[PDB]
Order: C-alpha cells, then sequence, then structure tokens
C-alpha cells in the first residue's frame, strides 16, 4: 500500500510530491483553477480526505473552510506547511493587519515549506524516511538554485520603477524578495504610476481586471494582464509545478518592464 497524503491545493500537492516521491501519492482537495481562498468542499471532498493518511494545509488562514473541512474528518492528521515562516502583514485596505498567507512566492519560504512537509511525512510514514529525506535534500537543492537567476534579472530594474499594483497582496512575497514597493488598489494609484513613471500594471486574478485596466489606460502604462499565483495548471498544462509558476511568474513581470 501507498501512504495516502491529500492537500488543500495544487501549490503543496506538487512541493509534497517531490518529497513523497514513489512511496506515497499526493492529492489536492481543490482542482487546478480553483478559487483556494473560500472554496466550497463537497460531500465527496470530505470523504476523499477521510481515507487519506495525512492532511497537509497552509496555514495563514489562506484557506477560510479549511478548520470546519478538517472538523467534519475522523482521525487523520494534518500539519500546516508553513510553521516558522515570518508572516508579512496585509499593508493597506480593508484586510490591513492581518497575516498575508501568500507565503509560497517566495523561493527561499518554499525552502520551508520542504522542510514542514518532510518532517510531517517522516512523522507519520516512519518506514520511508530515508526515501522522504532524500528527495527533500534533492529537492530543496533545486529550489535553492530558483533565486539567483531570477534576483539577477529583477534586480535590472531600476529601484525608482519597481513598482507593483496589489489588491488582495498575492505578489508581496515576491515583492519583499526582489525589492518591489506596493501601492494598493481597493485614484491615488494614478499618482504613483505617474510618478514613478511605473510602465507596467498587473492585475491580480481573485478580482476584476476593470480597475488595473483603467490605471493603465489613465497613466499610460501599458496593462501587463493577469498574473496567476494561487494555482498550478494541469500536468500538461503550461504551469504544472511550482518551479514553473515562480519562473513563469517572474518572467512576465520582468517582460512587462522590459527587462
Amino acid at each position: 500500500k501507498k501512504f495516502k497524503v491529500v492537500t488543500t491545493f495544487t501549490i503543496i500537492q506538487d512541493i509534497a510530491q517531490n518529497i513523497a516521491g514513489d512511496v506515497a501519492v499526493v492529492e489536492s482537495i481543490t482542482k487546478p483553477g480553483a478559487e483556494i481562498h473560500d472554496y466550497q468542499p463537497t460531500p465527496r471532498d470530505i470523504v476523499k480526505a477521510q481515507s487519506a493518511d495525512l492532511i497537509l494545509w497552509n496555514g495563514m488562514n489562506l484557506e477560510r473552510w479549511f478548520e470546519k473541512f478538517f472538523e467534519s474528518i475522523k482521525d487523520v492528521p494534518s500539519a500546516v506547511v508553513t510553521a516558522g515562516i515570518t508572516p508579512l502583514p496585509i499593508r493597506e485596505g480593508p484586510y490591513s493587519g492581518i497575516a498575508n498567507p501568500h507565503a509560497w512566492m517566495s523561493p527561499s519560504n518554499a525552502l520551508i515549506y520542504i522542510e514542514n512537509i518532510r518532517k510531517a511525512l517522516v512523522e507519520h510514514d516512519p518506514a520511508h524516511a530515508e526515501t522522504y529525506n532524500r528527495n527533500a535534500q534533492a529537492y530543496a537543492e533545486k529550489i535553492k538554485a530558483l533565486d539567483a537567476p531570477l534576483r539577477e534579472r529583477l534586480s535590472r530594474i531600476p529601484a525608482e520603477q519597481r513598482w507593483l499594483v496589489t489588491s488582495e497582496g498575492a505578489f508581496s512575497y515576491l515583492a519583499k524578495d526582489y525589492g518591489f514597493k506596493e501601492v494598493y488598489l481597493w485614484r491615488h494609484v494614478i499618482d504613483i504610476i505617474r510618478e514613478n513613471k511605473i510602465p507596467v500594471v498587473f492585475s491580480e486574478s481573485t478580482i476584476s481586471d476593470k480597475p488595473a485596466k483603467q490605471v493603465s489606460k489613465e497613466t499610460g502604462a501599458q496593462y501587463g494582464g493577469v498574473l496567476y499565483v494561487d494555482s498550478l495548471s494541469g500536468e500538461k498544462g503550461p504551469v504544472p509545478t511550482y518551479i514553473s509558476l515562480i519562473n513563469m511568474t517572474v518572467d512576465t513581470i520582468a517582460k512587462g518592464f522590459g527587462q
């Protein structure tokens, strides 16, 4: 029998499947592309999680539905994969002061995701500890190697122009790592764009693109479209892995800035 792991969403699924390798099967509760914050689980989502040996979740109140969901599950252990991360506060807007849950968009934070998943797997499936530890070591080397080329590419964007328009803080951890300022959009966004001649504006995927488009139209900044960071694609889609999500997000940002 294969140890069965269930995760709340696809980013954790991919990180955990690299650590589990061949000795455990990792499934996500939510399909690729699903809205993760207020997902509404079905009765069969609960039954699927009930068949697992371990449930992994992000915490930091990413999954507002998880506490109720988990209360419906009997005697399946869970582990929060962000234990030990320094949470960034949402700096402005209606959620000012609250922990920003999007911690996976910092590649350094992904090393802590890996460590917590490895620990939980080794705790609950000790027979396979050697495999989990080896796989976590090998995958962590891949993740450490992510940061250098991304940092170098984004560092060519002059610091004066290094701004991201944010609505729910989906990019705040990437912005912290690579030195981007953030201006919140619930217009005073227009002024900051014009003042610093920020060349491009992106939209978050959990909100309407209309206000970001209005900002672009009025300032003359290019509208670079939507940046999706809450989900992977399917296996055969263009964003099948956590590594591909990080690399593609930075490439889209950098290209928006002519870099």
